[PDB]
DNA sequence: CTTAATTC
DNA sequence: GAATTAAG
DNA sequence: CTTAATTC
DNA sequence: GAATTAAG
């Protein structure tokens, strides 16, 4: 049994992710860049209550706190919190875009390789530790009516919504498994962001490599989904495409 | 006296013109071409009182004929008539644009020769004969509702509205000044459609040449407009340019 | 909700 | 220039 | 007036 | 997709 065999790699026995080995992310902004604080538009307490038990549940996981910034960012009105960062987007360095579009990538599966694994990490990019003179830039404001926290709340860890957020997880993730291609060089393994495919040349090599796998990214502290998992088959779902034997 | 001497040349006093040496154009069809025949849009009595006059003294001076033609176009209800020619522009064969563009006209016209006559000529396209072949291709309805004529009408003289008029007539011009332009080496003229500037070196050429081109247009049969003309002057105004000592 | 594209 | 649409 | 471009 | 505009 699979989800037996490696607790600590799947989301739904290992608890939330943290990336040990990546240190805390700096984000640099342009060099004319200045705070700017955008006021949240009100909302209704249909939405409010229904953002509320996530705002809980990241606050519990230490994922979002309170804090004081010059920054400030809405949160959609119109349930799961979205916050609308472009305006803080517009203010912070670009970087090269590295990440291959699908098809290039799937041009890097050879037709010897027909035994498929395919895995989605959960909450990919909380798993990245946000440097705390980094964490002010995302920060929004949160109250409860009837008694609440401070003001404003941001995020320890890499946000949804910002620009670079993609491009930097997959970057991290290149990095925390660049043994893992060293020590498995008869397998091919293809990462865009959090959807990583595994293909070997057999069943076995394949059980063996998704093993391997699924050892390494729980203990560098990523977690991936057991419900989407589709582990040592001929035919599988990825990046919209569906892959059997060869094809596509 | 320019207006004494040249009688025949002068709109004014020679006449409607009738280009003698030129023989009546023949009006070629696309491959499948085949009359289209447009019904008269409801003219109310203002613009048919408006009209009226003009068709009565065209009809006088033999530019328009009565006629029962497949053919068919409209007169626009909204005083000088103006017919819609553009479904017989469609069914006649395309011929080579060779009308200079004004720009491209005025680069052959060289600062020696800074003496200038302007001269248009009085509806121009009207000097030209239709072959009676063609003539049926341009009728169009006229009634009169106090006892009027057949039903039909149309022009015996090349058209306005007519896509081919003002390359065909700038061609026909062409071919009856070819002897002026062999005959005077040393003089310039321009040729742009009915508008034509003739340039000399001194006050004295210009003169002459003027006095030679305006009895070789009134033999010819065209009309030159007097109270438009600018003769042997310093500064003229020609195809929206104000040529002055060489510039434009 | 707000901001910018693409359509109509 | 307003209706749809896309996306933070 | 009808037909097709260019703007908004 | 409608308002202006251009042209027969
Ligand atoms: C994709 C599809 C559409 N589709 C669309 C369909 C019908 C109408 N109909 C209409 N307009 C006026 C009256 N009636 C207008 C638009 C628009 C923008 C994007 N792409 C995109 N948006 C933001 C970024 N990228
Ligand atoms: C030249 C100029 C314009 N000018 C124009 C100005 C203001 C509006 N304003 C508006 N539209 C919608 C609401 N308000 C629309 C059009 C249009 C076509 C041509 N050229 C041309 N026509 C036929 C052939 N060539």
């Amino acid at each position: 049994t699979w989800l037996s065999d490696f607790p600590q790699a799947w989301a739904e026995t290992g608890g939330m992710g943290l990336a040990v080995r990546q240190a805390p992310l700096i984000i640099p902004l342009k060099a004319t860049s200045t705070p700017v604080s955008i006021k949240q538009y009100p909302m209704s307490q249909e939405a409010r209550l229904g953002i509320k038990p996530h705002i809980q549940r990241l606050l519990d996981q230490g994922i979002l706190v309170p804090c004081q910034s010059p920054w400030n960012t809405p949160l959609l009105p119109v349930y799961r919190p979205v916050q609308d960062l472009r305006e803080v987007n517009k203010r912070v360095e670009d970087i090269h875009p590295t990440v291959p579009n699908p098809y290039n990538l799937l041009s890097g599966l050879p037709p010897s390789h027909q035994w498929y694994t395919v895995l989605d990490l959960k909450d990919a990019f909380f798993c990245l530790r946000l440097h705390p003179t980094s964490q002010p830039l995302f920060a929004f404001e949160w109250r409860d009516p009837e008694m609440g926290i401070s003001g404003q709340l941001t995020w320890t860890r890499l946000p949804q919504g910002f620009k670079n957020s993609p491009t930097l997880f997959d970057e991290a993730l290149h990095r925390d498994l660049a043994d893992f291609r060293i020590q498995h060089p008869d397998l091919i393994l293809l990462q865009y962001v959090d959807d990583l495919l595994l293909a070997a040349t057999s069943e076995l090599d394949c059980q063996q490599g998704t093993r391997a796998l699924l050892q390494t990214l729980g203990n560098l502290g990523y977690r991936a989904s057991a419900k989407k998992a589709q582990i040592c088959q001929k035919q599988v779902k990825y990046l919209g495409y569906l892959l059997k034997e060869g094809q596509r």
